[PDB]
């Protein structure tokens, strides 16, 4: 197994279409022993994660809750056993209020909403690294989920800005993590039909936003030299596992694109 | 004059070493008629701006104050005369609490402080564009000040993250501004010895941060193929005026580097 | 005039739709005194350049001819007068044999053809700088024409590779030019309907290449927040003149995008 | 084994310090069955590769020899057996005549020398893909070696330009390879003390070039958040094997940085 004997924390599962659900499944297939973290709806998340190949302890983590973060390392150590540390951490957490994601004009998102989205989607990558680096082994790996924000796109709006901030945060987390012998990287995924994504395409944020997001997805498969299947998160999950493994040992502060190559082509 | 007959709003003057002070001076030398905006210490700012080549009306603008922003367009129109619109807007506004800029470890900045810095340094670029685009002429130009955040650097810490967000915001502001026939761009400047910058080098945020920032400045002149003079903001001001002029008419959503070429060389 | 009193060499005119024809026209409108260089069909080029606002001396320059390059500085000095130097140089020269530009598969271009295209389109930027820097004034400016090659695109094929090389060459030319107080930059233009470009769209290199290039142009105007008019080279010419002027004095080794902002947006 | 049962062609071994020697060793440790290609000194290369963990057939390949390239697929098939195809191809080939690499000024490299270096270091990536894609399995992987050329650096000179071209070539090879279900990527390595590299630092190309290259290496370990050991090619070899494996299945046309994270930090 690619991750045999590694202890890895995976955040971000909320449904069986969450990217983190597939990260967790593949990591377990590859021999990793997991600790899961979930936000708010913990009975739902437990029921969802009962479908994973192996049972995993589930800890509550609201990344906006300073007490959750202050206690997190102790609760993880309780879950994996004293004297054991983590080898990997997966941040698969993102949120932007509807006002920031195309339900209204870009200029009409109040800063209170934007700042909540940046807190959850970008600052919390540093928050989780601060909490967990003290219980991570040398040679460990922190991975977060990205959506390439180097160019503006319709509808994604302030979530794009949040991903721009996240990419910058990752480069600073790498500086801190390196003192522990730990790498920090993001995986920039192509679009994936999660429940939230499918709802947007179905018009949950208005018809214009849904039409714009559907056009975004279609251009992706067209541009990608190997194609892109938005209904299949497994290639993204495998890429996360590659970064969690020992096989990218000189990559840190960086971004790996699991997008079919779409960002390398113009059309 | 490069800007003859243009009406241009310039924010961001606080001392005679502010980058915006030199933007304002050069723009006036080039025939522009200015409206200035200032934050908090308006009697100080009036005294400072009395040294500009020409008298300019001074309006109060705290970019975190929604009432200041809601009234801004009406106060500008009162200053330049009914029936007149703006041709240019300069955003030269930046702030990050000391906790986010190296006085303590990167992980120790509370999010309340980071979010204040992102509000002032990044979100407010969209706020000012929202307020002023309705009173801007076609062919107009919005320019903001940037510091290249594509790579992490010591001490700048969360201000770097804020500039990453600002660059993303600029690309979305360009989408909105284009509907008015207006361009939006940033100028990424090399380091400039403002009063705040000199205080940091002198140790205002701790000795380690001061030493790191001094090393940053020295490498800049070394890398720049034409050199870099941190005591001279005039080349930065001229570049801002180039973007305010009609001579970069097909550039928008973009970043112009006024850094001596330092970002194009490794050593 | 933006370029009043400046002496500027402009290469690359072959028809009245050449980008260099419009660079020359705008520069002369702005007070510059020009020296033109032309390749191969010098009687045609003289007839074309008779339509410029002012008469300009025309010198022969085949950038693959080492004797043309060795004599160039002396012939320029003869044209502008002993004791006078150049303030600006415009490289607007590009060529790739048909085998490298979509008339056949990418893999079927022989290296002899690719190397000719790289010689003319990329190496010659260094060749011209080597020949002309000894007769350039401090504060001078060298500008070359670019087409953003950061992502692959259909049909452009090995010309894209040549532009990737040119961008790298420009960063090294900036190092050399800086010793003379001279800047070196490229302007990355959106697509322009030159005679050669119109012929390709009309099928001169095969129907597939023409269809692919037409689709490229259409996406450009769609993406550009201020639009893109492929029939109007004047915004590109003005941007070149901005770099030739004194108003971007701290930019070198760099690329300015005169593309309507299209490269900053995904869709 | 990460590469168990995969058939992989590895070019570029010339000494036991070649990056390709360590790629080959790690791939064999991970279960791959290799075919090696060597240039010019085939008895030397056979003696060198006798030290690999397993015997591998050695084929002659001068990438400037069209007959070598035309016969290559047939000779590989003869080596691995009819009915078998390749799963991986490693391009670890680079050369620039001394005139292009700092023994003289950048402007003094004749184009004949530059074009030879671009032929071997960039065009040949397309040449090898053209020859070998017809005998590659779906799900296969082509990997080439890169040195980040996004910024100019002293002494590397025209080799940097060649790497800029190679990166562009890789994006087009990905388009072609995708039709076969094959990925194409580069690994951008930090500096490695090969025999050629050590000779340059020792002054083989002049004292100035040696001093500049030594300063380049030292800044790399300083910038890298996890450090950089120029005497250890194993992290680079492991990264190549990661791209040859099935664990980066949605990455193509791309660049993976095995440089300690140095390119993500300014200082
Ligand atoms: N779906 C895509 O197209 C796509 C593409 C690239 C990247 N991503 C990124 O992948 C990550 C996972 O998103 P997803 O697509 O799987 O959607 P998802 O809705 O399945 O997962 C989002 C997760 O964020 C978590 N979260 C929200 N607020 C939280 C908080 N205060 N504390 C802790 N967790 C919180 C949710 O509980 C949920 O588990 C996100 O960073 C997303 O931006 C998604
Ligand atoms: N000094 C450098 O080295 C450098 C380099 C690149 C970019 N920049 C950028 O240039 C911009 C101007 O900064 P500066 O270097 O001239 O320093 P400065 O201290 O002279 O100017 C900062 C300005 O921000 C304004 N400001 C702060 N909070 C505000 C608020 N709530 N509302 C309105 N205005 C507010 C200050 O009043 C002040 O006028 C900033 O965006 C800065 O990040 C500076
Ligand atoms: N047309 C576009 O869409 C576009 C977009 C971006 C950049 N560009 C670039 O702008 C430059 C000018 O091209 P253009 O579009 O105006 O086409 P053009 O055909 O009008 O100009 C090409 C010029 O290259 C010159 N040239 C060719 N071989 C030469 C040689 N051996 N020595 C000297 N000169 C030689 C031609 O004589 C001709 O004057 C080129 O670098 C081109 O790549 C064009
Ligand atoms: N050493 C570094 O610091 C470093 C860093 C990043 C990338 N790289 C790249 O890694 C690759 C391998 O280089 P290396 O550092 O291991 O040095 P090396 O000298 O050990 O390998 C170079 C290889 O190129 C081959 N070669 C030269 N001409 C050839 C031809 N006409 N046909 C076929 N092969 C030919 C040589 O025979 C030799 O095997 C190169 O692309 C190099 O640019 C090296
Ligand atoms: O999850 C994401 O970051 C994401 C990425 C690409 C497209 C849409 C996205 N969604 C954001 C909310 C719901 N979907
Ligand atoms: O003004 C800036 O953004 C800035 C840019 C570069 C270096 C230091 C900076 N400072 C931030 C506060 C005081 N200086
Ligand atoms: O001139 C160019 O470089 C160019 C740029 C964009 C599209 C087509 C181009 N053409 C190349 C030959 C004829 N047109
Ligand atoms: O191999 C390379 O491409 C390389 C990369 C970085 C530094 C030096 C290099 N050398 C080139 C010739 C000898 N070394």
């Amino acid at each position: 197994g690619l991750l045999d004997g590694k202890r890895i924390l995976v955040s971000g599962i909320i449904t069986d279409s969450s990217i983190a659900f597939h990260i967790a499944r593949v990591a377990q297939e590859q021999g990793a022993q997991l600790v899961l973290t979930g936000f708010d709806r913990l009975r739902l998340i437990q029921r969802i994660t009962d479908r994973l190949p192996a049972k995993a302890p589930l800890l509550e983590l609201d990344v906006q809750n300073e007490e959750h973060l202050a206690s997190l390392a102790g609760r993880v150590t309780e879950a994996i056993g004293a004297g054991n540390k983590l080898d990997g951490v997966v941040h698969s957490i993102g949120f932007m209020p509807q006002t920031g994601m195309g339900i209204n004009p870009f200029f009409d998102a109040p800063y209170a909403d934007v700042s909540k989205g940046i807190h959850i989607s970008a600052y919390s990558y540093a928050s989780m690294a601060k909490a967990l680096l003290p219980i991570m082994n040398p040679g460990g790996s922190i991975v977060g989920m990205d959506f390439d924000p180097s160019r503006a796109m319709p509808a994604y709006n302030w979530m794009t800005v949040a991903k721009s901030a996240l990419e910058s945060v990752n480069r600073f987390v790498a500086r801190e993590a390196g003192k522990y012998g730990v790498r920090s990287n993001l995986v920039a995924a192509g679009p994936i039909r999660t429940l939230a994504m499918s709802a947007i395409v179905g018009g949950a944020l208005g018809e214009e936003a849904g039409a714009q997001i559907q056009l975004l997805e279609e251009g992706w498969d067209q541009r990608a030299p190997i194609g892109w299947n938005m209904k299949d998160a497994t290639p993204v999950a495998k890429t996360v596992c590659a970064l969690l493994s020992d096989w990218l040992p000189a990559t840190t502060g960086d971004i790996i694109y699991a997008d079919g190559g779409a960002h390398t082509q113009l059309l």
